[PDB]
């Protein structure tokens, strides 16, 4: 249990722009020490970084090459957290067949 606690908010889990970073944050404060898995499903495989706060927060971002819906999942000991997945429609800025999910898994441990 805990990710009950955890909340992420950030313009990435609302619209994105193909090959445009799309950001959000993670405040696992509350939640404490557990695993953390942050994944991106779509039409496109995702690049995925991260910035570990050192405040019981993270910073996500992730860039995606083609345009579509995604899902956004943001897990604590393997359980998603309120409101994930995030749908997140990535429009073109202003196709190979198949889809692609990239995750990252880390140990979430407050400082």
């Amino acid at each position: 249990g805990g990710a009950h606690k955890v909340r992420a908010g950030g313009p990435g889990l609302e619209r994105a722009e193909a090959g445009v970073p799309a950001e959000f944050s993670i405040w696992t404060r509350e939640a404490g020490a557990g695993g953390l898995a942050i994944a991106v499903e779509g039409p496109s495989k995702a690049e995925i970084s991260f910035e570990d706060r050192k405040d019981g927060s993270c910073g996500v971002a992730y860039v995606v090459q083609e345009p579509g819906d995604y899902e956004v999942s943001v897990k604590f000991n393997e359980e998603h957290i309120p409101d994930s997945p995030f749908v997140v429609p990535v429009a073109s800025p202003s196709g190979s067949s198949g889809s692609w999910k990239v995750g990252f898994f880390k140990r979430n441990r407050p400082p």
